[PDB]
DNA sequence: TTTTTTTTTTT
């Protein structure tokens, strides 16, 4: 009823942040400075400020958003007149809607209401253009008149042509004029419900969402998103009714978020502890007893090294880990934990994957019969982590497809007239069993591993797990029963905090190698080669890749403590962990 | 509103270039010599000469080009009246527009503006004809009238037939008259964004462009081009509404550049150095330590020999290189560098390619129902370099598809009623691993290589790389760490100018064989054949192909120094490099 | 039916 434009403007200029620093005033000039033409607000803050305004947004969304858009636009023009003639419309987006509904629980009662859905992005289409105001010319020898067809109204989702010329009142031919037509960016995406939300024995459901204007290209497939907007029915093929008054539903996205200053203080506070490295390792798979050297290795792969890009070549910065062990050694359980804690990870099984599905697949589009590309698991994991369980179960002729993606971090396809190259910069963690299921100490190491030396040299670290019963059985049994009894280990960083810590470290820390670290690494690498040549029978080869493994591991150790330099202490830790890897495969040092 | 035709004419007639030769009057001078009806003007030159004139082209391109082009036509007629009755309209193409937009960043605000896009050409269609002014006959026994349908306007993108006869005002049926219709050449192409600008975890995007009149057949697939023109929305089936008022965008090309005299003297200056060959070799893969003999071999393949075309046959002039080595010997890094410095190169892997994708594929169009050919990797690489990494991972029944393309440089297809023969004159560089991952010195060369003798004989040079940990580890380790520390080797030819040097040499240099070079090559071949008879178990056969390899290598060495003939020094170098090849495969002379 | 790359059952 009443106008809240005065309230909205006053709220923007008078709201107080956590430190009462007016967390909203400094967003306005940032909008003006960068001409971002999109401003977001929090529903909790609006409700905390004025209860009446929050309800009107949450209920009368379709008749108040343009009103607040006009009021905000006027406030921008007075603040900076130069904003005019560059941006003709500014959008305000509301987040944190209390109306959250599961994807499977949407009913007809929720149509037309501002709701929020949490799911997984699966498909994204290229950006296109949608007409919201057309212009036609009446092709009738008497008219030759141009007019905007939808009068005082946006063009509906169905493209409708005028039947009677408004300028002359007669029918005839109408020709669209693209020059005078107004367009808006338009993208279509598909969202899927989370695996933990799917009911027993059923496939996950999917919903179609539409992103327009500045919301296009807001996320990539495989992301976890929270989308807010209005639901509506979909009219796709109305040319022929064919009975079937049944319709699907789709969502007009108003605000989207993927997956902060307070968190940064928490992250930096953690790094102040001298024993942060040991504290982080203790937080990796808290439900698994022992395997301290494995948890340390897995922690390094989460942080990785520093990729180097030069004018003529680039160097891999990711760390690859291979684990071989007897059944029941908690290999799969540890790998599942990595998927949860990594900011971006893809979990695959060796038997349930193919060569085309891992890198890229060439498929024939049924509508046109033309071949095109589909991204594989490694491509979708670019910048993240790829987990391959049961690597020994894959066919050897099929496993070689990942050799290029594991060192050059690229995928090359030359099939059916398609030549393409794709980036696959991801870290690979793989697990498997020995050749005879269990490790046989009588036989050498070569026949136990049963893998070609080419793939073995690609892995920075290799650990062989032996399940040897001994005095430690009682400790293991007590630990497992405590887990089943609900007792939880304390003094460990929670998974949510740990994920934020890793994401921050991988984005703002780039350690550099000092002179002291160079001498230690060089001496140790020379020592490997001399020792390796003494026993030319092991299946492990000390190639120059091993030298680069030491550099990557050293940078990861420094990056774990948010250090900008690789001191001698990190080099010693990198050398020490490499020693345990060599002792595992029976290479003494 | 000021008349710019006078400004244009004085700009063309009076302009000073960097060389001080009035660059812009020679182009129009050659315009009438060859009747090319197209003039190229740089945006930097017009802006410097007249800032106001340059701006008017940028923002008023729609209604300034016909006036600007019309003014140029009158000037040409004054220069030579003979241009009349040969060319009706002359097009002016503007390049160097500062408005450069990435392919993924195009939004609605860029529609109708002159922009420039850099990308890769992937698809070209055959040249067709487009109607811009039709002629119709009213089939109604009283009319028998001819009229150009679109009055004072060209035919739009969508063909439209008149509904009311302009000659009588009555409806009816109208018949097109092809002989009185005005046509224009039309071609469609697809541009793909470069792999550098593709975001993480996303597939590359594509844009459709239209070439008309003299711009047709101005490029070939795989080229890197810059296109300037106007964006517009694409209409395909406007008659069928089918809801979904969402359109795709295409581009009307106004000028195209495919990726000068100052380079000629720069290249000539480089060739004057007596040690130019060493400088070129030292500039191949600067980030790789050692492997001097492999760097020399890769340099030869970039330049290549001299193809011979005779009345009854032709002789291959390309050089093929095969490298077999232990894992971690930087084989893939060098191949990556070659794919960047080569003016035209295609990079493929053994596992990610098929027989059809390498040579040619037969694809059926579901619309018409007929079969047609699709160019493979080797066909697209004609006149350039083809890189096939991990060649040993190819299926043997699939690898044999390149036997004829490597020697006869042709692709023969007899499939689905299609018999064809395509040129595949491309050099092949391949790498792979021995049978057991690493070379075993305790076993003969026969079972280490694991490749048929038919394909081995087709390679001019074969190098077996052994990773022997010796006393050079410290030097190798220090070099690698220096690379990781940002240190760069100095006194090398950078990749950009090195690419220009190779392109110039392969185009203007055709060395000849002298009498003294013939004697050295003949004597060496006799000894090579005699020595091979000692060991017949080796899978390396000295065939007459090896004699022609010596000729090709000798020509390549001369081509490096831009020499016009092959002297005894070039023959000696060819013998020396051939000797190292034989020693590696176990033939000692 | 036909060539092609893909997952699938069945020749
Ligand atoms: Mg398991
Ligand atoms: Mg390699
Ligand atoms: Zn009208
Ligand atoms: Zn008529």
């Amino acid at each position: 009823q009443i106008d809240y434009r005065d309230v909205f403007i006053e709220f923007l200029t008078t709201f107080k942040g956590n430190n009462n620093q007016n967390k909203y005033i400094e967003r306005i000039n940032e909008l003006v400075a960068y001409r971002k033409k999109s401003l977001i607000i929090e529903f909790s803050d609006v409700l905390s400020f004025n209860e009446n305004l929050a309800y009107e947004i949450i209920n009368n969304t379709k008749i108040i958003l343009p009103i607040l858009e006009g009021a905000l636009y006027d406030h921008i023009l007075q603040l900076d007149p130069t904003y005019q003639r560059d941006i003709e419309k500014v959008h305000v987006r509301i987040v944190g809607i209390p109306r959250v509904i599961e994807l499977r629980k949407i009913r007809s009662t929720d149509i037309g209401k501002l709701i929020t859905i949490d799911g997984i992005l699966v498909k994204v289409t290229p950006v296109k253009e949608r007409i919201y105001k057309a212009t036609y010319k009446h092709i009738h020898p008497d008219c030759m008149q141009e007019f905007e067809w939808p009068e005082d109204e946006e063009m509906p989702e169905v493209l409708e042509m005028p039947t009677i010329c408004p300028k002359c009142g007669k029918p005839g031919q109408f020709r669209l004029i693209p020059e005078k037509t107004k367009l808006i960016d338009w993208q279509k995406a598909v969202i899927q419900e989370r695996p933990e939300e799917v009911p027993s024995g059923q496939l996950p459901r999917q919903l179609e969402i539409i992103l327009e204007d500045d919301l296009v290209d807001s996320a990539r497939p495989g992301d976890r998103v929270k989308v807010t907007g209005i639901l509506d029915i979909k009219q796709d093929s109305p040319v022929k009714r064919g009975s079937r008054a049944v319709f699907d539903i789709y969502m007009k996205v108003s605000s989207i978020e993927v997956s902060s200053e307070e968190d940064e203080k928490k992250i930096k506070d953690l790094a102040k502890d001298p024993w942060i490295r040991d504290r982080i390792i203790s937080s990796i798979a808290p439900s698994i007893y022992g395997h301290w050297e494995l948890k340390e290795a897995l922690a390094l792969a989460l942080f990785g090294g520093v990729p180097k890009v030069l004018e003529d070549t680039r160097i891999r910065g990711d760390i690859h880990i291979l684990i071989i062990g007897d059944p029941g050694t908690a290999k799969s359980q540890m790998l599942q934990f990595i998927s949860r804690v990594a900011p971006r990870a893809v979990y695959t099984t060796g038997k349930g994957s193919t060569a085309a599905g891992l890198t890229a697949a060439v498929v024939r589009e049924k509508g046109t019969g033309e071949y095109y590309l589909e991204a594989g698991a490694l491509v979708l994991a670019d910048g993240g982590i790829a987990v391959i369980d049961e690597i020994d179960k894959m066919r050897d002729e099929d496993r070689v497809a990942i050799h290029e993606a594991m060192e050059q971090q690229t995928v090359s396809i030359a099939k059916a007239g398609i030549v393409a190259k794709l980036n696959a910069r991801a870290a690979v963690i793989a697990a498997g069993n020995p050749k005879f299921g269990r490790y046989i100490s009588e036989r050498p190491v070569s026949d136990n591993i049963n893998l070609p030396p080419t793939i073995l040299s690609r892995f920075d670290l290799i650990f062989i797990l032996k399940d040897q019963p001994g005095e430690q059985d009682r400790e293991l049994a007590n630990y497992i029963l405590d887990v089943h009894s609900g007792k939880s280990t304390k003094n460990i960083i929670d998974i949510d905090t740990l994920r934020k810590y890793i994401a921050y470290a991988r984005k703002y820390v780039t350690p550099k190698i000092t002179s002291e670290a160079k001498n230690l690494i060089t001496d140790f690498f020379v020592e490997m080669r001399k020792k390796s040549s003494e026993t030319p029978d092991s299946p492990i080869l000390i190639t120059p890749r091993q030298l680069e493994a030491l550099i990557r591991i050293s940078e990861a150790y420094a990056k774990m403590a948010l250090k900008a330099e690789v001191t001698r202490e990190d080099a010693e830790r990198a050398i020490n962990i490499m020693r345990l890897f060599l002792e595992s495969v029976g290479v003494d040092m």
